[PDB]
């Protein structure tokens, strides 16, 4: 019993981390193989930020104007290329630590773990999730880019994300590992606003299906509700729309506990409209939207307590 | 900016998680050295985890009774004994990848990071605190026995929890790693009932400061108390007594952000006796008691293991 915002263990993303330097600028890579994979902007200067044209800034850097260490070695860097924002580097040595990988690109709602790093060390590992505005609420400092968002579901790291920049009401932004963006952002330093935030309706649902699975019930009630209704509703608390395919996918959960889908849409309408009456639900006073339906399952007992 | 509940990195941990097995019974152990550590009771069984003599069990079995598995490898173990509610495995190989390490017993109120580990593979990473009644509210499912709790301080891993058991309220009681439980709980198969649990005042205060250090400000206030009044307030509120140590500790943060500790102080007095009035804090609805004001300078400026 339980239950916590749990990242997966870091200790196969760790073995991954350098630090990549070029002028005066550092921030972190992720060497796999013999490829370290850095945000571009390590070659930016100051007067590059608001409009860098990296084609020309790149030309004109050679393989030796690159600095990668690992730990205490240097790696020596034999070529270079750009795609999208991230930044190639192909170095002499296969990282000896490279775990089995793959590089996948998430939709909003999924979450997945960041190791934020420093100067290539890591400081701490937490949990995110993929806001619906393509944003995460992260904790990161000058110096974290280049740090890593992944899954480890079986022995397989997944890369999901990797860190470039902060916005001005203080969330984050990134990319992929193929170096495109979520979202509609830029590396530039012009103007640039997250849009409006909502909250992710399928993983309060899912939160709601671990309280049961748990043993809290004091929130259910005797109704239903249509799905179109729900999201009529839901609308109105600047929740996002609830679909057939998460409708689908809550199905283990509603099957584990016995609460069909849309009568947990009614629980959540009715504690939408009336709070929580000074009581908590899995330690909260606010309804959690940062687990999803996969990630209960993933840490939640297979038996109800009943 | 910004501000999460971080663990620390779990790599140096990762590789002393083995799987220990006796009778029927598996459960997680850690490799260090060449000894591995893990609950004593691994040795029990159906018949004999409501009333266990330890010590009688414990002769009943031979190096062999022991198997454990690190990833793929089997480990030989020569010898067993037992320590307080530890038992120590010698193994014939010293683990390659033991880090720099101590161990520590940790006080109430005091964070650290645990690594939940099944079958001894680590399954994932979160943050605890020991609390005032010395349970921690964790997250252990059947066969996570053996999981550890750890801090890191520059390159030397500090292990001060080792998993135990589940209570009836669904928290959780272990021991340090020298085999003594933290609070007045006993490994045999009966419902033990945590006592009434209290706030942690003090890093409730040293989260009001990261609050502040991340721009939430709108709590601050004119007033200031001493520390007496405060405490017959946090006394009301089931809070733990705040003391000078307390306040000295909360330095570098008052430091940082240039709010004196009793004037936090005023500001969280109010709070307790008016609430929210429907805003949060760093995201919260309720006040958070499980970052300390060490957690709280890590975490604001970047410190790496």
């Amino acid at each position: 019993s339980g239950f916590r915002k749990m990242a997966f263990p870091s200790g196969k993303v760790e073995g991954c981390m350098v630090q990549v330097t070029c002028g005066t600028t550092t921030l972190n890579g992720l060497w796999l193989d013999d490829v370290v994979y850095c945000p571009r902007h390590v070659i930016c200067t100051s007067e590059d930020m608001l409009n860098p044209n990296y084609e020309d800034l790149l030309i004109r850097k050679s393989n030796h104007n690159f600095l990668v260490q690992a730990g205490n070695v240097q790696l020596r860097v034999i070529g270079h290329s750009m795609q999208n924002c991230v930044l190639k580097l192909k170095v002499d040595t296969a990282n000896p630590k490279t775990p089995k990988y793959k590089f996948v690109r998430i939709q909003p709602g999924q979450t997945f773990s960041v190791l934020a790093c420093y100067n290539g060390s890591p400081s701490g590992v937490y949990q995110c999730a993929m806001r619906p505005n393509f944003t995460i609420k992260g904790s990161f400092l000058n110096g974290s880019c280049g740090s890593v968002g992944f899954n480890i579901d079986y022995d397989c790291v997944s890369f999901c994300y990797m860190h470039h920049m902060e916005l001005p009401t203080g969330v984050h932004a990134g990319t992929d590992l193929e170096g495109n963006f979520y979202g509609p952002f830029v590396d530039r330093q012009t103007a640039q606003a997250a849009g409006t935030d909502t909250t992710i309706t399928v993983n309060v649902l899912a939160w709601l299906y671990a309280a049961v699975i748990n043993g809290d019930r004091w929130f259910l009630n005797r109704f239903t509700t249509t799905l179109n209704d729900f999201n009529l509703v839901a609308m109105k608390y600047n929740y996002e729309p609830l679909t057939q395919d998460h409708v689908d996918i809550l199905g283990p959960l509603s099957a584990q506990t016995g609460i069909a889908v849309l009568d947990m849409c009614a629980s959540l309408k009715e504690l939408l409209q009336n709070g929580m009456n000074g009581r908590t639900i899995l330690g909260s006073a606010l309804l959690e939207d940062e687990f999803t339906p996969f990630d209960v399952v993933r840490q939640c007992s297979g038996v109800t307590f009943q």
